[PDB]
């Protein structure tokens, strides 16, 4: 109950939120229906408009005016944003020459450059180039400051998950806002887009920037604005706040614009109706900069222009219906649209079965515009699984399409021409980033990056220590002139053993056989050097990965590859090798097809065995270093060591064999040699983090050989491809993947065809950042390069997307 008897006299846009039963006067009280009776009268004045005209100059202060042009307004902090221009011969900020801000030029009393975040809903990355003619202010920001060609949002590319990711540095799975419309089975509660349950704090996880600031003594403006507060009034309120006394004045502010998302939904991303919303946003930006200039803050404040997601062309006629697939359509609940989430309509239904649902939605029509997934099988790069609010069954919808339950859901809810929410690697979903101010660089273009990295940088800009988040702190230091945070490499926790020859062949009882008893100090002293690591500078280019957890493992050297073999998991954690541009692919000789050889450096008790794979009818095996790429017939025998073997489903062996036989060489050819690090990943609780040994849910039948959930590879070469990978003097180039280890290829609809038609498409879908692999393996890569650590962090957050 709000007894709204109180008044907003002198409290307009107050910064402390007073609760019931006192009435509120803050920028969100409208959305709660709790404002004082006089809020509109006093706080939302509109009289005379938003601009000064020549005839208002020096006027008598009329307090009913929306903003003022009276002589005392600068002292009151409440002039119209164009006051100095109209009434004092000043120029607009946009007409001024771009001039480098080498140091902050702040008014007395300003302890640190304030941060203003100007966030725009649905601002597609291509708008920067395509709308450039109608956005002079935004274009000046972009070209004078620091900018990326685009910024990558999180999945789902919806508004709330993305805005709250911006504020927290967390994936939606971790911050808890995993979509628009959510059901929490523990709360037994529903979060609705329109309603008052969404105002319950229990939904919102992590620690948003405004809370981080407050807890560390930095004051914050209030980030959220009621829709009915017009943008001009939002800007004036921010400017008024900036004129508060030093002890009362916030250091961080946010403005939000519902455009261009609002119009883009109606008219499509490039409808001709879209030009005016872009002009208007630019005008708003112009007013802010004019206002900052009036306050002498335009060479003091750091301004971030940032979007939440883009916008794609989507229409009613591009809808798939679950009723054209399922018979039991009424037994399911569907969260519909640009993504699909499915659960049982009733929990008292023991006949509900997700396996038959997924099967009915799998590869059923030739042009099917969505793909069903159990959430744990989603590409790991989406990080969209580890939350009770994310339904087991997910549909990844093709760009430009919708999924709905039944046709009646659409025509009785064309209404729209644009939408968003698709896979965050989709070009149309990319959004913008510009930073302008003393702390950002001057006229600098930076590579595209993910929006999860921004929280750390905003904390840096404000002198704050970030809450634990999913950014990689330091990976954006190249955006900044100063304030850089100087990260150090994590300490290695486990050091390796370096085993020599300790076991005789006959001590092993692995059920393995090999036709290798085929038989001189020339090339026998030579193979001793190879087992001690003489070729190691060729195959281990960036140092050994560091093991960041407590474990027991052996470094094993070979002519063609090097591995860190885990005595705990009975397989390498990583296998490293270099394939030059001139390397030749060979075949596995007829007699060596089923060859597996004991490794005399590693005890029988810490080895796999062939018997387990013989008895396990579902499970076969593969090799991490590919026998096809051996440098010599004799070297090839190394590739058949039991310590290079890993468990693989026959269906996955199809994928893995093609990668090793065909793609690695193709990459070596294209990139002038590659270094490859491959290995297993265990993530049985789909939390994106390495499993401990007691968390493994499946072993090769009858054994302690754990079955990986995924297999990764990291493929590095020289950015300057005129230098071979193994002799690179400068920056590196990387692409990686995390392939799901599945017993079937149901994910690939063309899998009955030749691997050359479907394997590489699958791999690109499961593209990954090195950083994703670090989380999943507890390893730290690139420990020894000639590059700066910050540059390595950037490399580690890179994602090769394969968009055009
Ligand atoms: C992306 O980055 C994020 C952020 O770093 C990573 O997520 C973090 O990962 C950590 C490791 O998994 C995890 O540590 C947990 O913490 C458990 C309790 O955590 C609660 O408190 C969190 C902090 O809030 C406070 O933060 C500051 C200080 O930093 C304080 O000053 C403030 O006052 C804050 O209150 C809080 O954020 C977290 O909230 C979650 O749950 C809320 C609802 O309950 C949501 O609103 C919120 O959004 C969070 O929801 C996410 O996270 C939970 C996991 O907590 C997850 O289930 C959801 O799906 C969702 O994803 C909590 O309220 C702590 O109990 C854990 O300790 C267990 O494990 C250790 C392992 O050694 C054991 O020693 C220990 O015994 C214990 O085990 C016990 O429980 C077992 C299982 O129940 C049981 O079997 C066993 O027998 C024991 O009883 C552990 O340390 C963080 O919680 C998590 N943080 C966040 C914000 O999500 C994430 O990993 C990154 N992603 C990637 C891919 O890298
Ligand atoms: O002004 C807003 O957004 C500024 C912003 C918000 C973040 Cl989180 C990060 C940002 O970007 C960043 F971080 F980069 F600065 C910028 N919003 C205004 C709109 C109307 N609206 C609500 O009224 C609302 C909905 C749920 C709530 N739960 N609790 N209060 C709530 C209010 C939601 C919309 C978004
Ligand atoms: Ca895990
Ligand atoms: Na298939
Ligand atoms: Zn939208």
């Amino acid at each position: 109950w709000t007894a709204t008897s109180g008044s907003c006299k002198g409290r307009c846009f107050e910064l402390q939120e007073v609760g019931p039963p006192d009435c509120r006067c803050d920028n969100l009280c409208k959305s709660y229906s709790s404002c004082c009776h006089d809020f509109d009268e006093l706080c939302l004045k509109t009289a005379r408009g938003w601009e000064c005209t020549k005839d208002r100059c020096g006027e008598v202060r009329n307090e009913e005016n929306a903003c003022h042009c009276s002589e005392d307004c600068l002292s009151r902090g409440d002039c119209c944003t164009n006051y100095q221009v109209v009434c004092k011969g000043e120029s607009h900020w946009v007409d001024d020459d771009c001039e480098e801000i080498k140091v902050p030029e702040c008014p007395a009393g300003f302890v640190r450059p304030p941060l203003i975040i100007f966030s725009v809903d649905g601002f597609r990355a291509s708008y920067m180039k395509k709308g450039s003619k109608v956005m002079p202010n935004i274009e000046k920001l972009r070209s004078c400051g620091t900018h990326a060609p685009y910024m990558r949002p999180v999945y789902p590319t919806k508004t709330f998950p993305n805005l709250y990711t911006l504020a927290t540095g967390l994936y939606p799975e971790s911050h808890g806002i995993v979509g628009n419309s959510m059901y929490d089975p523990v709360f037994d509660a529903s979060f609705h887009l329109r309603g008052r349950e969404k105002f319950n704090h229990r939904w919102w996880g992590g620690q948003p920037l405004w809370i981080t600031a407050t807890k560390q003594g930095v004051r914050a403006g209030t980030f959220f604005w009621s829709v009915s507060i017009p943008h001009e009034r939002r800007i004036l309120t921010i400017l008024q706040w900036l004129s508060l006394p030093d002890n009362e004045r916030p250091s961080v502010y946010a403005f939000y614009s519902e455009q261009p998302d609002f119009s883009g939904h109606k008219y499509g991303p490039f409808g001709p109706e879209m030009t005016n919303p872009l002009r208007e946003i630019d005008k708003t930006v112009g007013q802010l900069m004019d206002g900052l200039k009036q306050l002498r803050l335009h060479r003091c404040v750091n301004v971030i222009f940032v979007g939440d997601h883009g916008m794609e062309d989507v229409t009613c006629d591009r809808t798939e219906f679950l009723s054209n697939y399922l018979t039991n359509v009424d037994d399911i609940t569907l969260v519909p649209g640009t993504l699909g989430r499915i659960r049982a309509k009733s929990i008292n239904n023991s006949k509900y079965d997700p396996k038959t649902i997924i099967a009915a939605l799998t590869c059923k029509k030739p042009d099917q515009h969505f793909k069903p997934y159990m959430k744990q099988h989603l590409p790991k790069r989406l990080h969209y699984a580890n939350n009770r609010r994310i339904e087991d069954i997910h549909l990844l919808v093709d760009r430009r399409w919708h999924v709905a339950r039944k046709p009646l859901d659409v025509y009785k809810k064309c209404f729209f021409q644009g939408d968003h929410g698709f896979d965050n690697k989709v070009n149309s979903m990319q959004t913008v980033f510009v930073g302008y101010g003393p702390t950002f660089k001057y006229r600098t273009k930076v590579p595209p990056f993910e929006n999860i990295e921004l929280y750390n940088v905003m904390c840096d800009l404000l002198g704050l220590k970030p809450a634990p988040n999913n950014g990689t702190h330091g990976s954006l230091n190249h955006l900044l002139r100063t304030n850089t945070f100087r990260p150090t490499m994590p300490d290695e926790v486990s050091r390796p053993n370096y085993p020599g020859i300790m076991y005789l062949q006959s001590e092993f009882d692995l059920g393995c056989t090999c036709d290798d008893k085929v038989e001189n100090k020339l090339e026998e002293l030579n193979k001793r050097l190879h087992t001690k690591g003489s070729t190691k500078e060729r195959h281990l280019l960036y140092g050994r990965p560091a093991v960041l957890y407590r474990t027991s493992y052996d470094i094993l050297y070979h002519t063609d590859f090097e591995s860190g073999y885990s005595e705990i998991f009975l397989m390498p954690l990583w296998t490293s090798y270099t394939i030059s541009k001139q390397a030749e692919v060979s075949s596995i000789p007829e007699h060596l097809t089923n060859c597996v050889r004991p490794d005399v450096r590693v005890s029988p008790g810490f080895s796999q065995n062939c018997l387990a794979y013989k008895n396990d009818k579902q499970m076969s095996y593969g090799f991490l270093f590919p026998p096809y790429l051996s440098s010599s017939p004799e070297a090839k025998y190394d590739a058949f060591l039991v310590t290079n073997m890993v468990p693989m489903y026959p269906a996955f062996k199809r994928v893995w064999a093609y990668f090793q036989r065909v793609l690695v060489k193709k990459y070596a050819s294209e990139r002038n040699g590659v270094n490859v690090i491959s290995g297993p990943i265990f993530d049985y609780n789909y939390d994106g983090l390495r499993d401990t040994e007691d968390e493994i849910k499946q072993y090769v039948e009858g054994s302690s050989i754990p079955v990986p959930t995924h297999y990764y590879s990291i493929i590095t070469s020289c950015l300057d491809f005129t230098q071979p990978a193994d002799k690179c003097d400068g920056p590196l180039s990387v692409s990686s993947f995390i392939l799901p280890h599945r017993p079937d290829n149901d994910e690939s609809c063309n899998s009955s065809e030749d691997e050359s038609k479907w394997v590489e498409e699958l791999m690109k879908m499961h593209t990954a950042r090195v950083r994703d692999i670090e989380h999943l393996t507890g390893l730290d890569f690139y420990r020894k390069t000639s590059r700066s650590y910050s540059e390595i962090l950037t490399l580690k957050t890179y994602l090769h997307t394969y968009e055009s």
